[PDB]
């Protein structure tokens, strides 16, 4: 038990991207009759002319092993926000199927199960103030040690690095999308709204009894114990 987000939304994602492309091919699309471990859910680009950010089933042969740019592809958090994760969207020979209806509202629904009230809350402050971004509590530009509470531009973020959150008890907690505090341009997309943001975190009620003990969990509600 790692005090960690589970990533719960991303996985149910790929697991029901596994299945459409299972489908796929069962409807004759040989492109889509692979193992499991090659289907993700990734939120990006499609092919040219596909320029929007939507929901897609893809192939990770078709992947590339980085981006230049429109063409990252997005992972989700379980709070529902989609944060660069590894890999790129070849424009002419990407391998996917676009499922964006079925796949948003499978998002829709985990953010019921898996986001923390008190994140829920430092990452509403956040995009009133700076719309599309999110808090976490991380690193700066140039600047790899110290950590703050900040408004970030998801494009800035990675989801490999995990950083720290609000757990659901309003305490601390780790989930993917993160800064490793390197000197680039996207290293400066954030806003530093320590008292903003812990007083949005503050403002949150308490799932437990101001006499129980709050002990989080990876998905709602926490544990409430007698004091
Ligand atoms: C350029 C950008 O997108 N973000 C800046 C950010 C903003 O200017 C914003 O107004 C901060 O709320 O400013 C950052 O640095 C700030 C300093 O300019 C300020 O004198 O001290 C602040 C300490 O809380 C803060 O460090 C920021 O907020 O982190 C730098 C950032 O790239
Ligand atoms: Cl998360």
């Amino acid at each position: 038990h790692s005090p960690a987000s589970g990533r719960y939304i991303q996985q149910m994602l790929d697991q029901r991207c596994q299945e459409i492309a299972a489908e796929l091919c069962q409807s004759g699309l040989r492109k889509m009759c692979v193992p499991s471990s090659r289907i993700v859910a990734r939120n990006a680009v499609g092919i040219t002319h596909q320029n929007t950010l939507q929901w897609r089933c893809f192939d990770t042969a078709s992947l590339l092993e980085s981006n230049q740019e429109n063409n990252g592809v997005n992972c989700v958090d379980d709070c529902g926000h989609t944060i660069p994760c590894p890999g790129g969207v070849h424009r002419q020979n990407s391998n996917h199927a676009t499922r964006h209806e079925i796949l948003s509202k499978l998002v829709e629904e985990g953010v019921q199960r898996f986001c923390s009230p008190y994140q829920a809350s430092a990452n509403k402050y956040c995009n009133d103030k700076f719309p599309g971004t999110i808090a976490r509590r991380s690193k700066g530009f140039g600047n790899n040690v110290e950590v703050a509470w900040r408004c970030y531009e998801k494009a800035s973020l990675l989801y490999s690095v995990y950083a720290e959150c609000a757990s659901n008890c309003g305490t601390t907690w780790y989930c993917p999308g993160g800064r490793r505090g390197t000197s680039t341009e996207l290293d400066k997309r954030h806003y530093t709204e320590e008292e903003g943001i812990r007083q949005a975190i503050g403002s949150v009620d308490s799932p437990c009894s101001e006499v129980e003990v709050c002990l989080p969990k990876d998905e709602n509600p926490p544990l409430c114990l007698d004091e």
